[PDB]
């Protein structure tokens, strides 16, 4: 009634491609494949999350409780200073709407139509919370995603965009940058 | 446990459920509640962390992914085949009056509440998308797509494509799939 | 497969600053810090709860699957029938999002510009499935917020809102307050 995180003893144990120091993972997340799975330094992983494939995340990354990282083969990576608010989904397959296709894990390969590629989410990202990315883009560096957000395209670096699908509302502040280097000097 | 987490066939067997089918993956991260009203045919996945509770009938090649819950109640939710629910989705066959005309929840007896019900079902080929809400006494027609993040309160008109909160038509959806279904089985 | 919520000797070794009778929450919810959570009577908490921090819920209220309290230090506080809808999130505290600041728990607070304030949910508020509440924020009595809303600022009593953020619909009716009555006056006598 602390915490739910792994020991670094039982995160060693995990079989991660390779997994920092300050990782704090809880046991109420599942990990999925964790060889395909890479994870840098200060990083926190919370309830009930969900990273199965190829995920790769950098250092200083939180992903909220709830968030499900879909890797599948294809991949998701997270830059440096990234952050998912709960309840996120990135996906980085998703099965055809359209009517064209079957669909899901249930069904053969050669009756589905997955649109897939891999997901990048850029230094300084931060999605908000109750949000959905979708295959094959790139949420450029320092972009914000309002909470409840859905992204189906790229988006342009240093913006905050709003709504479902997203929209541009205003540029994101750059400050960050500056206390980035700040924070790092002190170390 | 970081390959899968569905139960073994034997386990699923010690669940109690009405019927169970074959080739099922229901993972142990999820919840199932009164199984014994619950049914589910042949080649069905449900992922970590979704809620069955209550009257809940799911068909054949149906994948209920993660974080949805299937509120049954008493009236039931039924999915025919191939009908899929992307994550994070919520069925309700029951719930409380919002007006502020009743007092609401399962703190409070049944005489000060007014529960609106009725059965929610999803027909064949139908797909919800993820983090969508559809509430009772809601007939989801055949081939029905729903966008992510939508709510759904009335019945939706078959092999249409509808989004938003709550949701609107917004285009047909192709019916190769029907196509597909048959030679799917044909191949079988 | 009936249910699991702990049983009253479960309960008790929580550790709880003060909980009530009849109280019935999820083994599968996540309580974290005990010590600064208050629960009175008759309080249901679903499967896959967070309660995180300062959190103090009245009597006669369910707190819903999925819902994360975030209570922080400043605290989170629901008043009695208050209840909470499925997969909503109530942050006692947030990140600044403009840019101006870093972010999340990995950041020390020096480089963070963290916004917070008590959440307070007065009597009868109800708030609809997938919704989220921010920092600093009074549910006003009897509000109502629909599924998916959004709520940035406090909301003004007897009112329904909707959207992200959420805008002002329709009067909540107050009815309610009478069968509030009714039934409290049935346990007296
Ligand atoms: S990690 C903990 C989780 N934190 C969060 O999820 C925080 C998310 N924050 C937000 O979604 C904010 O609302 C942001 C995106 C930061 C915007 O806040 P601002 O204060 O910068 O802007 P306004 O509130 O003035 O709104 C600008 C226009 O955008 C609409 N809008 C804001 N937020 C959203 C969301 N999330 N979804 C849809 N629309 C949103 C406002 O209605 C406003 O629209 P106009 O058309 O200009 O009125
Ligand atoms: S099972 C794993 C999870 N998968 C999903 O959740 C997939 C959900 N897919 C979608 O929500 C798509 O956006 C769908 C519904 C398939 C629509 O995509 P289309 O490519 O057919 O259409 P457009 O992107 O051109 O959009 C048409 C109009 O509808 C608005 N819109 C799209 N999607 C939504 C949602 N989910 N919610 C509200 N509105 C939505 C677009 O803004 C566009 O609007 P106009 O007003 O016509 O411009
Ligand atoms: S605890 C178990 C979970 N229960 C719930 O989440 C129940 C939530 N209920 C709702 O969200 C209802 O839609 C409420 C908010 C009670 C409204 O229902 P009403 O029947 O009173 O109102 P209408 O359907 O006539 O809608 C009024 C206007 O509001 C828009 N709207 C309704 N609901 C929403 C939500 N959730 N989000 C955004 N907008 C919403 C309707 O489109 C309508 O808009 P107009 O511009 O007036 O047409
Ligand atoms: C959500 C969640 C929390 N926890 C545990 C570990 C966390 O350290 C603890 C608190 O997490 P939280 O997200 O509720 O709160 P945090 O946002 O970590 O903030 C906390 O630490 C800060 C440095 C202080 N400034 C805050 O006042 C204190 O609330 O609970 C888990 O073990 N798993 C979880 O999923
Ligand atoms: C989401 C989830 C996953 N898992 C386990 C079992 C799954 O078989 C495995 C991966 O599931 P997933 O949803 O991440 O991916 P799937 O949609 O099953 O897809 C995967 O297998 C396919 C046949 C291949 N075509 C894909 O490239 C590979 O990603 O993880 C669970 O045990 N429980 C879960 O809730
Ligand atoms: C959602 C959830 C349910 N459960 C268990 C405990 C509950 O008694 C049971 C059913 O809960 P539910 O939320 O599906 O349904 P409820 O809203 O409790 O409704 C039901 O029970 C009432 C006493 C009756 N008055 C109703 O007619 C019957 O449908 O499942 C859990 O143990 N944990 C959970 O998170
Ligand atoms: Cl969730």
């Amino acid at each position: 009634h602390m915490n739910s995180f792994y020991s670094q003893e039982e995160l060693k144990k995990i079989g991660f491609l390779s997994v920092g120091k300050n990782v704090l993972i809880s046991k109420k997340a599942s990990i999925y494949n964790p060889g395909v799975i890479s994870i840098g330094n200060n990083v926190r992983i919370d309830d009930f999350c969900i990273l199965s494939g190829k995920v790769t995340i950098g250092s200083y990354s939180h992903i909220a409780a709830y968030t499900a990282l879909y890797g599948g083969e294809v991949g998701i990576e997270m830059y440096d200073f990234a952050n998912i608010c709960s309840r996120t989904i990135v996906y980085a397959a998703i099965d055809d709407f359209s009517g064209n296709a079957l669909m899901g894990p249930t069904i053969p390969n050669q009756y589905k139509n997955v649109k897939t590629g891999k997901v990048i989410l850029k230094k300084h990202v931060i999605i908000g919370a109750h949000s959905i990315i979708f295959p094959n883009v790139v949420i450029g560096e320092g972009v914000a995603v309002g909470a409840m957000s859905m992204v189906k395209e790229s988006l342009d670096d240093w913006y905050i965009y709003v709504g479902v699908p997203v929209r541009k509302i205003k540029a994101r502040k750059r400050k960050i940058v500056e206390l980035e280097n700040e924070f790092l000097k002190s170390m």
